[PDB]
């Protein structure tokens, strides 16, 4: 037995979101589809533009964790928030989940991060994010038990923008593989990819991460391709295992020679597009640590992900375990 | 020409929006459909207990000014706020909005009120409500020159729980008549027409409001009766104009001897039918500023009431000028 089957680091945010047309984006410099990183001026400027909002708990990791402990699983979470209205507020939204959440906030200031996304009349979202008291996140807050205790960690690319965070991942990979667990990363963001690139690569090639996550974008710009075969048959012969995700195209998991691929889910009506990508991980996972085919660990990411993508907010609020019930998936 | 439709004067409220089931209200002691006050210390331990969830502006007249704005009208707020997150939500959404917001925090304690609001499968929301900050709401928030330039001042019944924004209602409607204006209620909940029934009658027979909204139970409450008729003809005889709503089967609007029957709209499905009545006040007191027929009035009431229904959220997201140009309505 372990205490956990998915730990999860990341960046702790709250999602702030509003509608919004394609010429917004372009009259705001907004990257559409993209993780826009902002400063405390230019989050206001956004703000004060922005329409009527809904805040929902996000945070790529954070909805990862909540997205296994919704599927059944034993979750685990490190993040940093502060101790404001916030921060209570992604406190409450995580561990109401069942997701064990133990990290200290270090004082009010700076602020809980919030990530302005609007959200395109097709559904997707471009988001615009103050990291705050992320910046905080360090070595102090790796919970070494936790760690120890759990099959598989996993986090964010997007934890390489903070300063002292890679620092508490590579006490995080020394933990899980002295304890025979296995570690796990999402690129996160192709502009993410564009800064990190040789340091991802690295995590790989040096065995430091054992599971790695993509989508298409992720993938190509990771070898700086245009040819998807060479990123599909690149990225199988840097980690252990890849789950490179294709959108309305379904999924591939590759295992050294390995291919599973997974069919195309047909998507009613998509509100909003957020957490796709975590809670396909969320499914993954859950599966992985289950012991199911990569296969059915493929479908259970796509059923997760595909459920994210038909309500507001980036965290289910239906039951993922039932729906997996339903699909057959146990 | 004046410089607003509508000013709205109430509680100024975050929605803390969670899902459960009817057995959660059982365990919990909360009054099933029902604005239930709360103190600091028992909203701490029902957010303990509530679910993950979503926040979003809310307070009835609030809505009830977003509302308006949203259909076309000019709206103004007084509402107080405190100092902190929540508060700079509040500010922004209602701002966002195009809604005239002005009203000064007075400090970071009290906090801004916060409702927990837990919705049922059935779609009903049963509220239970921290005042907070509400409570420092006085005579010296209002805005002379706003009321004087406003068609109709509308405030809510709900004002009558905390202690000093009576005087401040006071006011407006010396204020208003003395211009001209018109003043307008709601009756809130009918636990809140138990609380002041004869307070609202003197408020409706002395003539300092001209136009009352309820809904069935409130209408009923108001009298204490069983008998939705002399109901109907005793409010017809206390006030100007009477709006009262009777959820699926629409609404009457009656002005001393006249009565006109309005239909509810057809609902593709109840999502949460939190403002509800807020939302048919909007479309109510729109149609009546534009200079409609009370039956008009009555009709863009069940429009807008019959959008917010059908979306999480008490402030509706799409536009209610283009759904009442779809209807003929505009
Ligand atoms: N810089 C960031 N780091 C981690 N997660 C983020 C960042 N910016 C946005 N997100 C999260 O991505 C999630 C969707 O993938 C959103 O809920 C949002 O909170
Ligand atoms: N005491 C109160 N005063 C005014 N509005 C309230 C109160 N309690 C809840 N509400 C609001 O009622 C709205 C729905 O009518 C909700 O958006 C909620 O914020």
């Amino acid at each position: 037995m372990t205490r956990f089957d998915v730990l999860t680091v990341g960046n702790a945010i709250v999602d702030i979101i509003s509608r919004c047309n394609d010429q917004f984006l372009i009259d705001n410099q907004i990257t559409k589809a993209a993780m826009n990183l902002i400063d405390a001026e230019r989050a206001e400027l956004l703000y004060s533009r922005m329409g009527p909002a809904l805040e929902a708990s996000g945070g790529s990791a954070g909805n990862t964790a909540a997205g296994v402990a919704n599927l059944g699983g034993k979750a685990a979470y490190f993040g940093n928030v502060a101790a404001d209205q916030l921060g209570d507020i992604f406190t409450h939204d995580i561990r109401a989940q069942g997701v064990h959440y133990q990290t200290k906030p270090k004082g009010a200031f700076p602020p809980t991060a919030r990530s302005m996304i609007f959200v395109t009349e097709d559904g997707e979202r471009s988001m615009n994010t103050y990291l705050g008291a992320c910046v905080e996140l360090g070595p102090e807050d790796v919970e070494a038990d936790v760690v120890a205790d759990a099959k598989v960690t996993y986090f964010e690319g997007y934890l390489w923008d903070p300063p002292r965070a890679k620092e508490a991942i590579l006490d995080c990979a020394r933990i899980a593989h002295q304890h025979g667990r296995e570690m796990s990363m999402t690129l996160s963001d192709s502009f993410c990819v564009d800064r990190y690139r040789g340091e991802f690569l690295d995590l790989m090639r040096s065995g430091k991460v054992d599971i790695v996550f993509a989508n298409r974008q992720e993938a190509l710009s990771l070898y700086q391709t245009d040819d998807f075969e060479e990123a599909l048959n690149r990225i199988a012969a840097d980690c252990k295992i890849a789950a490179v995700t294709m959108s309305e195209n379904g999924a591939v998991i590759l295992k050294g020679r390995e291919r599973y691929y997974v069919n195309a889910i047909r998507i009613r009506e998509v509100v909003d597009t957020t957490g796709a990508g975590d809670l396909f991980a969320s499914g993954f996972l859950y599966g992985y640590t289950q012991g199911r085919s990569l296969e059915d660990c493929g479908k259970l990411g796509c059923l997760a992900a595909g459920i994210v993508i038909q309500q507001i907010g980036p965290r289910p609020m239906t039951s993922l375990s039932e729906a997996a019930k339903q699909a057959g998936l146990i």
